[PDB]
C-alpha cells in the first residue's frame, strides 16, 4: 500500500557525483609552479649588483 | 446540372494538408533531452561540496 514503505527503509541509489567545483584556477601558482626548485638547503642567497 | 448537381452530392475532395504550425519548439528542452536518465527509483541523490 502507500504507507509501509517509510522513506528511513528507503535506501535511493546516489548518483556518484559530488558537486566539487570548487575555486581551483590558480594561474599565479600555476605560472611558476613546474619550475619550483626543491632544496636540500633552507636559505636562497644570490646576487645583487645593486650600484 | 444547373439543378441536377446539388451540393449534397458533390464529395469536395480536399487537399491532404493538415494545418497545424503551432508553437513546437522546445530548444530548452531541446538542450539537454537527449541525454535524459530514465531511472527506476523515484529519488536523485548526489553530493555537494559545500564547505
Amino acid at each position: 500500500l502507500t504507507n509501509l514503505t517509510p522513506t528511513e527503509l528507503l535506501a535511493n541509489k546516489a548518483v556518484d557525483y559530488l558537486a566539487n567545483s570548487f575555486l581551483v584556477e590558480t594561474p599565479m601558482l600555476g605560472l611558476l609552479a613546474n619550475r619550483v626548485i626543491n632544496q636540500k638547503q633552507k636559505a636562497i642567497e644570490w646576487g645583487a649588483k645593486v650600484a
